[PDB]
């Protein structure tokens, strides 16, 4: 028993990082097979940041201004590519400690673990999600650009964030493993929008599913609703719609606690209209929502 | 910017993760050089677990009754014994990924991240503190008895903490890497109390330091406060009582905002006799106690 915050074992990731410096700029790269992936504002300097061209400024540069470093080894750069807003570097050597891999464009309300880096090293790994309004709240500081967020299925690392960006706001914006940004948002230092930051219901239920689980039940209430009648105090509370796909995604939870979807939802709608009234949920004052049904199943089930 | 409970990487713990079997019982084990580290309990069977003797059920083992697997390979035990509550297995061959180690007895308060591990193999990690009552609030499931707790300064993993047990109350014990329980706890099915659990006072004020520092100011208020003062109010919540030790050791993170010490406690002492009012820290809406000084620092400043 006991619920936490749980990110994947990082390993097999930590192998993959490496530093890229281009000219006067030092970020993380991550190195699988014979390509280094790493963000194209890599190549900028401090006064072109406002409206850098790009394809410009990777004009002036070469094979030999990319130095990529893995741990005290400098690899070769062979060939350079901009792909969306993502480098890509051909080295001449396969990273020996590549693991089977992939590149996925998670849907928001996802999670995954993100291992912060600076200068190629790991400093630390935390769980986390796309937001639904494509941001992230991690925990970045000036270097960390180029750490990665993935996903682990037995052995296979699914890719899904590379960190570019911090928004004045405090939050994170980045791209999947393509290059292409979550979001409306660009690698350009201009007035960015964070959407509204709506909260992820699937996930909330999910983890209300593990309270009950590992023994929190003081919310579980007499009453039951339906799906519109709770998305009326979604809407409300400014929390995502729940829809019939979301109450499937549920089912194997409901079937584990016996509680019907609709039941954890009154459950769920008393707490949104009355609050926690000084009371904790799983070590928690407030609703979770940064864990997915599948996250819940994973940890109260012991998957490696 | 932005604040996270972020644990370690676990790489270079994965590493070190083992099966270890013993009759009809199964838990990870810990390889660092040629010995590998378990629970004793690996050799009790669930009927003698109310009271049992270790060194009588430990007479009727041999060296090739402890089937030790690392991934899919079998490691040769040349020896045995009993330290404390662990089990130290002699191997016939040191782990060519044992990294630069040491083992240490944390103090409570102290944080650590825990590799949660299942038939020797990784499930997750994350961040946890020993609590005042020498318990730690993890997430450990039938299977997860042998997972470590560690700490990384640079290349060097201070292992801390073994898990071994879950008290009826949910709450989870265990032992540093010499076998010793942190606390009252033993390795039985008995009735053990889990003392009070205080709020570590130290830990809650760094994470006021670290809201500061990443914008959330809302707290910060007019007033100060004395020791003295301030530890009637931590008595009154139970919080763990302010010393003039603490001060000093949060001296960096005052030296850092330009908020005394004191003027912080005096935040601290309003928030615990008002409440939140329905607001949030570092999206929490509790006060956080599991980071240390050191941990907001070292989040902070960026430190690989
Ligand atoms: C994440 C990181 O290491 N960095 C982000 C801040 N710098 C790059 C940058 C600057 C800027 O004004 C806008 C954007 Cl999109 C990126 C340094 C690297
Ligand atoms: C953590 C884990 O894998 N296990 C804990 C529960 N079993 C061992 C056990 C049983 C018991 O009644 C008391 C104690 Cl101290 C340990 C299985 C292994």
């Amino acid at each position: 028993s006991g619920f936490r915050k749980m990110a994947f074992p990082s390993g097999k990731v930590e192998g993959c990082m490496v530093q890229v410096t281009c000219g006067t700029t030092t970020l993380n790269g991550l190195w699988l097979d014979d390509v280094v992936y790493c963000p194209r504002h890599v190549i900028c300097t401090s006064e072109d940041m406002l409206n850098p061209n790009y394809e410009d400024l990777l004009i002036r540069k070469s094979n030999h201004n990319f130095l990529v470093q893995a741990g005290n080894v400098q690899l070769r750069v062979i060939g350079h590519s901009m792909q969306n807003c993502v480098l890509k570097l051909k080295v001449d050597t396969a990273n020996p400690k590549t693991p089977k891999y992939k590149f996925v464009r998670i849907q928001p309300g996802q999670t995954f673990s993100v291992l912060a880096c600076y200068n190629g090293s790991p400093s630390g790994v935390y769980q986390c999600a796309m937001r639904p309004n494509f941001t992230i709240k991690g925990s970045f500081l000036n270097g960390s650009c180029g750490s990665v967020g993935f996903n682990i299925d037995y052995d296979c690392v699914s890719f899904c964030y590379m960190h570019h960006m911090e928004l004045p706001t405090g939050v994170h914006a980045g791209t999947d493993l393509e290059g292409n940004f979550y979001g409306p948002f660009v690698d350009r230092q201009t007035a960015q929008a964070a959407g509204t930051d709506t909260t992820i219901t699937v996930n909330v239920l999910a983890w209300l599913y593990a309270a009950v689980i590992n023994g929190d039940r003081w919310f579980l209430n007499r009453f039951t609703t339906t799906l519109n009648d709770f998305n009326l105090v979604a809407m409300k509370y400014n929390y995502e719609p729940l829809t019939q796909d979301h109450v499937d995604i549920l089912g194997p939870l409901s079937a584990q606690t016996g509680i019907a979807v609709l039941d954890m939802c009154a459950s769920l709608k008393e707490l949104l209209q009355n609050g926690m009234n000084g009371r904790t949920i799983l070590g928690s004052a407030l609703l979770e929502d940064e864990f997915t049904p599948f996250d819940v199943v994973r940890q109260c089930s012991g998957v490696t």
